[PDB]
């Protein structure tokens, strides 16, 4: 029920929203059906339109008009946004030349510059060259201001889940928010776009930049606005707000634009009815502009503008359906489109089953254009599984493709020609980030960044300390001319033991055995020196990982790598070694094909044993450092101790030995040496975060050896190329995976070939960030470079992508 009976004097578009039944006035009371009797009267005036004209210049004061253009409306903060450029003889600001903001200029009684959010949905990145030449003021706040070619949205590419993460930085597995559509099997409630159940507090976890400002006792407008609103009162609002007394006056703002995305919908990302919404756009941005420089703002407030997600051609006959594939369709519910989730339509059928329905699903047609998951098996970088609002199986769609479930759905529930939600990494779902202002750089490009990393970037902009999220705070310090956020290195929690040989050969009874009985001071000198790490410095080149947790490890060094060998595991955390661009690959000899050796200086009992592998029929064993790439044959040996083993299915080696015989070489001969970390990873809960010993689910058969789900890879070199990896005197580049450990194939549909047509691919779909790895492992790498912090920090979260240009 609602009292619509009160009234909106003195309360359009109140900050406080007031509670049932009472009216409303609020930017909100429309989509809540709640508003009083007399707002649209009273708040949404629409009388002259939105602009002063010559005619209208120093007139009387008529109320009812949308904007004024008389003497006072300065003073009353309600001056159409263009009333001094038509009745001062003012310029608009986008013809205002560039002019560095080295400090603010701001009105007294301003505590803070305030931030003013510009958000756009479907605004993809490639529109800002595309498009610049409808866009002047966008085009300036780029051009002045700081800018990158592209910001990474989350998956899915879908608006909700992308600005509740740009308010929270958390991925939506953390926020609650995973999709426009969803079920809580807790609650047993459905989300929707349309109707009452997404106003619940319910669903919104983490802690949107609102509430942490409210908290701070810092003030926010409201970033709401129902959809009817238009984009011209929206601004008028913003600018009236900023007009409060000092108490009384936000700090922190947002508009939010439904264009150009409505149209993209319609007519394609590059239709040409999109130039039109383009230019509408670019006008609401002039408003806001001038209505600033009226206020003596415009060298004052840091503005954002951003967008959600992009937009992708996409039309009703690019649609595969499940009803080709599957013989009991009618017994799965499929959350559709753009991706696919699918659960069981009825808890009560006990003949549903997870593992025929992926099994029908998988590589059945030649050029099929979905992929089927168990959510756990998705790309880590996604982060897209800890959530009991994501279905256990997943479809990856391709983009400009659709799934649904049958024919009649598609057709009875062909118009569109646009749509958005596929993998976060595509080129067409790549979206927008300019800031310009006191606080942001003048002139400035910066890399690509992912919009998780906005939330802290806001804070700071604020004087906030951000909630808990996902974000690496300082990785953005370069988009700032001042508030940066100068974080210190985490502490080592553990540190490592150095054994020396402490064990004759006989202790051991691994059931291993090794053709290496085949036999100097000159010599053996020099072998006790690189076992007591003086090869350490071309091999561990960015310092030792620091282990974040308490446990017990050693460090064991080795002519040809260094390695932080996990007493609890069984294995290394981690593996260092260098490859440099003129580096050999040899092969595993003959003689050694099945050669495992005893470790001297690790006890029998901390070590892995060849009868489990023997035994366990399904289990086989890789390296972490590749016997392959071997100094020399002696130094060989060295990579069939015990202690660089781990634990591999056989189909898992397929992918395993490939990167290490032919990958590594390839990749250090494009980028002048290469020094490579690797190490399994364990995350059975898909958390994304490092397993503790009692969550390990599976073991080598009949032994305490934990099975990794996934094995990483952090391949560094030098930026500038014409320096080798291990003599690189500045910024560093870095690409990274986390594969996950699978025994079978079934994900790469081509398998049956050569490696060289599908393992690569395969490595490419799960790219990664060394963040990433550092949140599935406990460890922290980059401990000593010659760099700065945050350069390092930007580097953490760097990820290679591999598409083309945008
Ligand atoms: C991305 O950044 C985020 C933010 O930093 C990281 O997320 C954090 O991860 C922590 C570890 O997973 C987690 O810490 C836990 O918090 C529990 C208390 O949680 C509540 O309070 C906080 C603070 O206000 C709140 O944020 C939480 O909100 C979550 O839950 C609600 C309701 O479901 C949602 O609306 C909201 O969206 C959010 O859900 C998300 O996280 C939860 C986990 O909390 C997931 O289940 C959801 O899927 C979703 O992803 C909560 O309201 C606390 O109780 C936990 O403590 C247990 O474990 C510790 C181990 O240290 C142990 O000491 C305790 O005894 C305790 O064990 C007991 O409970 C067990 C489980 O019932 C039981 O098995 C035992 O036997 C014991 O009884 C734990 O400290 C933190 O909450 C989240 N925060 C957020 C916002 O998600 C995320 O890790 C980052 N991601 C990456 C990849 O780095
Ligand atoms: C997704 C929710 C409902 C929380 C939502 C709605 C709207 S709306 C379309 O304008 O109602 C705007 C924003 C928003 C979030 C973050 C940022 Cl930085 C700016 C704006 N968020
Ligand atoms: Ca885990
Ligand atoms: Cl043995
Ligand atoms: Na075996
Ligand atoms: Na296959
Ligand atoms: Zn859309």
């Amino acid at each position: 029920w609602t009292a619509t009976s009160g009234s909106c004097k003195g309360r359009c578009f109140e900050l406080q929203e007031v509670g049932p039944p009472d009216c409303r006035c609020d930017n909100l009371c429309k989509s809540y059906s709640s508003c009083c009797h007399d707002f649209d009267e009273l708040c949404l005036k629409t009388a002259r339109g939105w602009e002063c004209t010559k005619d209208r210049c120093g007139e009387v004061r008529n109320e009812e008009n949308a904007c004024h253009c008389s003497e006072d409306c300065l003073s009353r903060g309600d001056c159409c946004t263009n009333y001094q450029v038509v009745c001062k003889g003012e310029s608009h600001w986008v013809d205002d030349d560039c002019e560095e903001i080295k400090v603010p200029e701001c009105p007294a009684g301003f505590v803070r510059p305030p931030l003013i959010i510009f958000s756009v949905d479907g605004f993809r990145a490639s529109y800002m060259k595309k498009g610049s030449k409808v866009m002047p003021n966008i085009e300036k706040l780029r051009s002045c201001g700081t800018h990158a070619p592209y910001m990474r949205p989350v998956y899915p590419t879908k608006t909700f889940p992308n600005l509740y993460t740009l308010a929270t930085g958390l991925y939506p597995e953390s926020h609650g928010i995973v999709g426009n559509s969803m079920y809580d099997p807790v609650f047993d409630a459905s989300f929707h776009l349309r109707g009452r159940e997404k106003f619940n507090h319910r669903w919104w976890g983490g802690q949107p930049l609102w509430i942490t400002a409210t908290k701070q006792g810092v003030r926010a407008g409201t970033f709401f606005w129902s959809v009817s609103i238009p984009h011209e009162r929206r601004i008028l609002t913003i600018l009236q707000w900023l007009s409060l007394p000092d108490n009384e006056r936000p700090s922190v703002y947002a508009f939010y634009s439904e264009q150009p995305d409505f149209s993209g919908h319609k007519y394609g990302p590059f239709g040409p009815e999109m130039t039109n919404p383009l230019r509408e756009i670019d006008k609401t941005v002039g408003q806001l502009m001038d209505g600033l420089k009226q206020l003596r703002l415009h060298r004052c407030v840091n503005v954002i503008f951003v967008g959600d997600h992009g937009m992708e051609d996409v039309t009703c006959d690019r649609t595969e359906f499940l009803s080709n594939y599957l013989t009991n369709v009618d017994d799965i519910t499929l959350v559709p489109g753009t991706l696919g989730r699918i659960r069981a339509k009825s808890i009560n059928n006990s003949k549903y089953d997870p593992k025929t329905i992926i099994a029908a699903l998988t590589c059945k047609k030649p050029d099929q254009h979905f992929k089927p998951y168990m959510k756990q098996h998705l790309p880590k970088r996604l982060h897209y599984a800890n959530n009991r609002r994501i279905e256990d199986i997943h479809l990856l769609v391709d983009r400009r493709w659709h799934v649904a479930r049958k024919p009649l759905d598609v057709y009875k529930k062909c118009f569109f020609q646009g749509d958005h939600g596929f993998d976060n990494k595509v080129n067409s779902m790549q979206t927008v980030f300019v800031g310009y202002g006191p606080t942001f750089k003048y002139r400035t490009k910066v890399p690509p960044f992912e919009n998780i990393e906005l939330y802290n970037v806001m804070c700071d902009l604020l004087g906030l300390k951000p909630a808990p999220n996902n974000g690496t705070h300082g990785s953005l310090n370069h988009l700032l001319r001042t508030n940066t956020f100068r974080p210190t290195m985490p502490d080592e929690v553990s540190r490592p033991n150095y054994p020396g040989i402490m064990y004759l050969q006989s202790e051991f009874d691994l059931g291993c055995t090794c053709d290496d009985k085949v036999e100097n001071k000159l010599e053996e000198l020099n072998k006790r020196l690189h076992t007591k790490g003086s090869t350490k410095e071309r091999h561990l080149l960015y310092g030792r990982p620091a282990v974040l947790y308490r446990t017990s490890y050693d460090i064991l060094y080795h002519t040809d790598f260094e390695s932080g060998y996990s007493e609890i595991f069984l294995m290394p955390l981690w593996t260092s070694y260098t490859i440099s661009k003129q580096a050999e690959v040899s092969s595993i000899p003959e003689h050694l094909t099945n050669c495992v050796r005893p470790d001297v200086r690790v006890s029998p009992g901390f070590s892995q044993n060849c009868l489990a592998y023997k035994n366990d029929k399904q289990m086989s064993y890789g390296f972490l450092f590749p016997p392959y790439l071997s100094s020399s044959p002696e130094a060989k040996y060295d990579a069939f101790l015990v202690t660089n083993m781990v634990p591999m299915y056989p189909a898992f080696k397929r992918v395993w030995a490939y990167f290490q015989r032919v990958l590594v070489k390839k990749y250090a001969s494009e980028r002048n040496g290469v020094n490579v970390i690797s190490g399994p990873i364990f995350d059975y809960n898909y958390d994304g975060l490092r397993d503790t010993e009692d969550e390990i689910k599976q073991y080598v058969e009949g032994s305490s050896i934990p099975v990794p789900t996934h094995y990483y890879s952090i391949i560094t070199s030098c930026l500038d190329f014409t320096q080798p990896a291990d003599k690189c005197d500045g910024p560093l580049s870095v690409s990274s995976f986390i594969l996950p450990h699978r025994p079978d194939n079934d994900e790469s549909c081509n398998s049956s070939e050569d490696e060289s047509k599908w393992v690569e691919e395969l490595m490419k779909m799960h790219t990664a960030r060394v963040r990433d790895i550092e949140h599935l492992t406990g460890l922290d790498f980059y401990r000593k470079t010659s760099r700065s912090y945050s350069e390092i920090l930007t580097l953490k979260t760097y990820l290679h992508t591999y598409e083309s240009e945008i």
